């Protein structure tokens, strides 16, 4: 049965409104059996490339080195889907997920009990704050607290410095429960990003992510050293040759299935910071539940990843998601399901209706 | 559902002894999985160490776990007693046993698929009277075993040269790898991995003393021929820590403290440019079976394996079939579990 | 004046197929600018993903900016679109030819001026049938080409050695360069570039995987043949974190976004000692003479230019004449933009 | 066209008074067509070299190599200008800037369009204030804000610490609208210079500008890591080669053509700190009119030069200047012109009157 073969392989480009649009791709894998797995592809073109690389990456030059494999080689099929194209981390990762789908599916167990077990039910969440019109994301936080939330990343550098400091002080006077990252997105030029994150660190946020660029890691790993709170990298590290490459410039880093072309390469990366005394984050891009579920379950077996997750968009973001039932949250965490594959089912009138 | 036993046995296994502790765990619904440790008392530590492990300080932490719960067993286990990786291999290969024979699917489909079903084998050439061992190389030949390793440093230097001058005579199709365990002095260290590597061996296998990591780098940069760290790397802290000592590193589930730990070190080596190969301690097929499957899974690992001593060192192993080898392959199994079942009464006539 | 059109083909180009991906630029005055980006799939990305970076996502950044304002758009355009630096040199490209044509000056003249009016040319030598290659040689040494690069490390070592041991024999007169294309696992890449190093080619080119800078350093040091970085380094970025992994680079324009870009990694690279070599991708003429054009214009480049492909390889080129050579130099023009007219008609026949 | 040849080359050596007087060489180039192009060489005896090297680098050295070329050969000419003659890295630059200047006349474009094209029309403009009777810049301050310049650059380490200290004070209490940055010319001991640079940190002036001596690298490495304030390297980085050599020195660069010889060079010094994350600023020496718009070019065409520029001496210092109308400053900023060449005429009769 291990060696039943890939028989379809089916894609979709969504476009999805948010409270804009936000756009994925979606891959169904089939086997020979009948049965399905599904993966998304959720990329950023500033900072991943862009979605129509991505598309073409699965549907030119996957498709045919995955239509006919036996299932079980899903090792030997990301193998070759690394060495087939360029980039497309994106595109790696929903093929990854939608493997680990199909075989857990066909075993009759969740997709952790694939990625080694579990060692978490349960992982505190965090949502973005990023809103230019702050007073939005205040009405935001009274529904996050409502809802047991308690972890929040506050989006900096994209208006001016007065902006984040007062958004940092008044969430800090307001709403002192809440664990408070932030998150700068490579947004802060070199000739000012020391100055303007030891401001911000006044604050002691639990992680500064990402400052400057990510090719600047030698500019990161100084401003590693020059200032108490974590520094988190983000873009300056996708997969486990990056985290081999700079294992100094940082305190921490962001695990992304979308950066490390995978749940399997994720895990990897987190053992890796683990293993010198690096913290690590599960991060996510503008994803939906989908590929939500993906992080949650590789998370779940990971213990590794310690500072919680932001699967948040599926809940606050999106007007409408891709899953047949709303993404598992309650009390501030995300529920890491433990019925077979990813846990929820996808809809496809949904993939149907938000395809362009 | 939750594991509700867990049963040991310390076996002594005759050779052409050595002694070994196995696991079996027991869930709710009678599925059971098994699991080998394999302890060299002057390297990973005594069996005594492993069994006292397993049988006081893990059996409480596992026993009435949910089997589901594997990697944070494992995180408990590696916090709760210091050393005997190879009870926590025992206890991992065991866990990934009972689980894939719930689940109906071969232990490398919970290690991430597979990416080979055929392993090449390596066997040691080891005997103080050599033409035992040219004996047993036409038996290797004949068995279509294309690689050995050669374990230098127990005698004297000539004997060592004498011997690669022979084999690479009289047997040149073999690949021929050089393994020192820890056996050079730092006296003379350089000097006679300088001498060994004119017979171009494919890697020349920890030179010196564990400890010594700086000279194993000095080494490194001063010969040519890949040098292989074994016993100076057990798991992804040492890999992460000595990221230079050597060209490539020894992959041993019962170092690394299970199969999942062991793929995190060939990948960490692999992600610097460094090698990996399957090593092996003195195990029995039980062990072979789960380093094979972590093998199947790990594409990085591409220097072969040397699960050879079930085939060609044990008088009995204590599987109830073969250890799957022909034509100078492992050959990974695809049916439930490790694959090939323990045989019980086999433990029962070896238990000490 | 201002950008009033944008046009891209998607091109595929029978050979010896390559899909390339041509603009046009037109100015308010109805004066144009073509530029080529040449993409693999396996190095830089797709052709879909340099079609959709130009179509999608730089065609509003370009379309009604003053033309004057190239620096301007390149920054934007750099930081538009991730990745697919072969759309931002046909961009690029498509800049300089436009405003080099607006001004009537030859694209050099925008570069700094002119060093040299011909650029000597290397032929890559990469057939798996090698006496179709030997056939190809007495073609090349009539043409009075001079340099050749040998493609490696695709079938076998043996295959390597035989063809350099020939090729030193019977054309002693050929600079002979290797490269390897980040063919060589890391388990054999120092042993295999040190066995090729005693040919002295001129350099041995990318022997490892792009990521594995370390690995490319530690080979810098270990062999005497200098090595040169090709898919290890991109652009001044990398340039910058990477200094000391080799001995010199490849220089292309559909690594380093453009013609600009390319001429600062040349300098970055001379300021510290290391060889600068004007390499290419899979490109029809246009790429060609937007790279000729840096070359003429950028002193550090002095290891010659593989500008091959639209004299040797390509069935037909998609210029309205031939691409310059003679001598087995590269001939600059010295006439306005790129200096040969792009044929339009061979653009429609050759789109997708 | 582009062989036509070099016909022509003339050299002026001017004085020309300050609110003393400033000396300088300005070379014209003719070609063939009798168009011509003109550079500026702004040496300073104790740093760059002085104006009878620079001088003699042109009439004997340079000459001989540039008459009779073809004009089009623009970049193997400089080649050969560097091996010709040791330092004199103002005559170089004088040489690249007619070179610009004669190429872009001839086709009827300015001379940012041979560098690469415009990034940025207008440029920050910082003057400096040297004075040591500081009421005289208290009263050039009034003109500057009225002027709607917003950047001063405060030479330091010339009188006492003292007096420093004294004028950082009253420049942020009365004028505290104004970006005030430090500029020591390596005036600074080393017996003192950490301690000194520590005090002025204390006024957070956006960089201070070379505390020691410019071969004491190691040491500004050490006071680089010792301060928050970014420290600005000048007289410690000419070229390429410098800035290659001494990557890790200075969080940045003051970019001068008349260090790096010429423009192409200055751009390269300015690629190369940003690709690491190091800030550039639009340095000069005491420069007129024609070198100013030399700098601007340059300064117009290189996005990575972020900092401003300090062309103030032609408006603010010399009594006179050398150019046919006023250099082009409005609004706080420097306009680079769009019309041919340099884009403002020399004026030749000024080049007589001011003649030694
Ligand atoms: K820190
Ligand atoms: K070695
Ligand atoms: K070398
Ligand atoms: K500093
Ligand atoms: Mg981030
Ligand atoms: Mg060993
Ligand atoms: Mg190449
Ligand atoms: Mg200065």
């Amino acid at each position: 049965d291990q060696s039943q073969i890939i028989a379809g392989f089916t894609l979709w480009h969504l476009s999805l409104p948010v409270t804009g649009a936000v756009e994925v791709v979606v891959l169904r894998l089939q086997a020979d059996s009948g049965a399905v797995g599904y993966g998304e592809a959720s990329p950023w073109v500033v900072f991943t490339g862009s979605v129509e690389a991505t598309y073409a990456a699965l549907d030119r030059y996957l498709r045919p080195l995955v239509l006919g494999r036996a299932v079980g080689d899903h090792a030997a099929i990301m193998e070759d889907a690394r060495a087939a194209v360029a980039h497309c981390t994106e595109a790696k990762a929903a093929l990854d997920t939608a493997l680990y789908d199909l075989r857990a599916r066909i075993a009759g167990v969740p997709v952790w009990a694939l990625l080694g077990g579990r060692c978490r039910d349960r992982i505190p969440l965090s949502c973005s704050i990023a809103d230019p019109d702050f007073d939005k994301d205040l009405a935001l936080m009274q529904r996050l607290q409502d809802d047991d939330v308690r972890i929040i990343k506050l989006k900096t550098g994209f208006k001016d410095h007065a902006f984040d400091m007062m958004r940092l002080e008044r969430l800090r006077a307001d709403f002192p429960a809440f664990d408070i990252r932030v998150d700068y997105n490579q947004g802060l030029h070199h000739d000012v990003a020391l100055a303007r994150v030891r401001d911000v660190a006044t604050f002691k946020p639990t992680f500064i992510e990402q400052p400057v660029k990510a090719h600047l890691r030698g500019l990161m790993a100084r401003i590693r050293d020059a200032v108490d709170v974590p520094l988190l990298a983000d873009e300056s590290i996708f997969g486990p040759e990056d985290m081999a490459e700079h294992p100094e410039i940082a305190d921490g880093v962001s695990i992304k299935i979308m950066k490390s072309g995978g749940l399997t390469r994720a895990q990897t990366v987190a053992r890796m910071a683990a293993a010198r005394g690096l913290s690590a984050y599960g991060g996510d891009m503008f994803e939906a539940g989908l590929a939500h579920l993906a992080g949650a379950h590789m998370i779940a077996a990971t213990p590794e990843i310690t500072l919680g997750c932001e699967f948040y968009q599926a809940t606050y973001f999106l007007c409408d998601d891709i899953l047949a039932a709303p993404f598992p949250v309650a009390d501030g965490h995300v529920l890491v399901p433990d019925t077979p594959g990813l846990g929820v089912d996808v809809d496809e009138d949904a993939l149907a209706r938000f395809a362009v």
